[PDB]
């Protein structure tokens, strides 16, 4: 659902105040990089590394958010919050929702703005 993994408002917002194309622009480099931040949580989970986890689940949750998708900068906050009481008990779940995903959600993101404009 776009409303739902999208953060349809700030999105709008930007088309007027910005356009299309530094977000289309944004999408492609996050659509590049995400490759390597999964693995790495991957690795730093396997690794039993809770520092590593909360580092790079900071880094994707800034990165999913600059772009707008809403339900990925979500799941980061998550990863990274070990005060959490279930952090210990879901973070594996979180990771590899994540991995499953994330291509899903920029296949919408860019469907939304090919519609939006
Ligand atoms: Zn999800």
């Amino acid at each position: 659902k776009s409303e739902a993994l999208l953060d349809i408002p700030m999105l709008e917002q930007y088309l007027e105040l910005v356009g299309p194309k530094l977000i289309t622009d944004g999408l492609a480099v996050f659509e590049k990089m995400m490759p390597g931040y999964v693995s790495v949580l991957e690795s730093n989970l396997t690794a039993q590394d809770k520092k590593g986890i909360v580092e790079e689940g900071h880094k994707i949750k800034g990165a999913a958010g600059s772009v707008g998708l809403r339900h990925l900068q979500q799941l980061g906050q998550q990863i990274q919050s070990p005060d959490l009481p279930a952090w210990e008990d879901n973070v594996g779940e979180w990771i590899e929702e994540m991995k499953e995903e994330w291509r899903h959600d920029v296949e919408v993101l860019k469907a939304w703005v090919a519609k939006a404009t």
